[PDB]
């Protein structure tokens, strides 16, 4: 058919920062966080390397996506399919050239693909002043995070979806603590402690006469991971800005819709979530400023220069941005 014609032909992007995501979610069925993998994991020969049954992929990956809530705004299978190929091209640096294997590879975009799955469309924050059984369950910390992590794992024990059926128990074991730690760390309160560290790395940073990243330790290799997917999962800003609009109106009507519930309970509003009360284009000026550039800058320095046309749409967006403020 012409819409798989079509699938195929803007699916040939995959390798690219700027891929038309909502593009391929409407051919797809959407069904993005599907094909993308699949896609990806083609790309990469994954499925040869792991023995990892087509069938088995398919299925864990429909049932993993069907698990992302088509009624949230900006945290679906849409944001995740975003996240996924964000770390794939990031994972493509010339800066970080054979640098990981092939597990590390699978487990950066594996954490990637169940980042936030099953992602009630509220912050931790309300979740813990909402007594909610989400933060009873995790002692208030990492709460979305350490569901994200559980569901995603959890799903590969339903029929025929256990696509590390043919990996070792060493890997396994090892893939399962690199997962962990890397969506672990995409909890935005340890945002500052990351970039922190990132920077020390910067600092005393190690290379060869190409400027290859040359990481020994399991601590400095899962470091670079925690911060490439964070800043995947961040990466809005610095796609082109037609992208880049339509993840600021799908973050606002989810804000707006936490919001509501905040004012019909009778909580103070959370930064960002009152309609009534809103500067969507100072706010994302801000957001820029103050979280996305430091963190975005800091990357680029690790594997300058190679992130140097993202860093200058990320400046370009913020312009534009700060323009529509009269
Ligand atoms: C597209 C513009 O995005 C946003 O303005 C934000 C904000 C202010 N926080 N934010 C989150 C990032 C990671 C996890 C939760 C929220 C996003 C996407
Ligand atoms: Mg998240
Ligand atoms: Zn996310």
């Amino acid at each position: 058919t012409e819409q798989e014609d079509v699938l195929a032909k803007e699916l040939e992007d995959v390798n690219k920062w700027g891929l038309h995501v909502f593009r391929i979610a409407e051919l797809s069925g959407n069904r993005p966080l599907t094909v993308i993998m699949h896609t990806i994991f083609q790309e990469r020969d994954l499925l040869k390397t792991f023995k990892i049954p087509v069938d088995t992929l398919i299925t864990y990956l429909m049932t993993l996506e069907d698990h992302y809530h088509a009624d949230v705004a900006y945290h679906n299978n849409i944001h995740a399919a975003d996240v996924v190929q964000s770390t794939h091209v990031l994972l493509s640096t010339p800066a970080l050239e054979a640098v990981f294997t092939d597990l590390e590879i699978l487990a950066a975009i594996f954490a990637s693909a169940i980042h936030d799955v099953d992602h009630p469309g509220v912050s931790n924050q309300f979740l813990i002043n909402t007594n909610s059984e989400l933060a009873l369950m995790y002692n208030d910390s990492s709460v979305l995070e350490n569901h994200h992590l559980a569901v995603g794992f959890k799903l590969l024990q339903e029929e025929n979806c256990d696509i590390f059926q043919n990996l070792t128990k060493k890997q396994r074991q090892s893939l399962r603590k690199m997962v962990i730690d890397i969506v672990l760390a995409t909890d935005m309160s340890k945002h500052m402690n990351l970039l922190a560290d990132l920077k020390t790395m910067v600092e005393t940073k190690k290379v060869t006469s190409s400027g290859v990243l040359l990481l020994d330790n399991y601590s400095d290799r899962i470091q670079v991971l925690q911060n490439m997917v964070h800043c995947a999962d961040l990466s809005n800003p610095t796609k082109p800005l037609q992208l880049y609009r339509q993840w600021t109106d799908r973050i606002m009507e989810e804000f707006f819709r936490q919001g509501d519930r905040e004012r019909e309970r009778g909580m103070e509003i959370s930064p960002m979530c009152d309609k009534h009360n809103a500067s969507v284009e100072k706010s994302q000026v801000g957001f820029i400023d103050y979280i996305v550039h430091p963190l975005w800058e800091t990357w680029a320095d690790l594997v300058h220069p190679d992130a140097q046309d993202i860093l200058d749409t990320l400046e370009d967006n913020r312009e534009w941005y700060q323009s529509t403020i009269p």
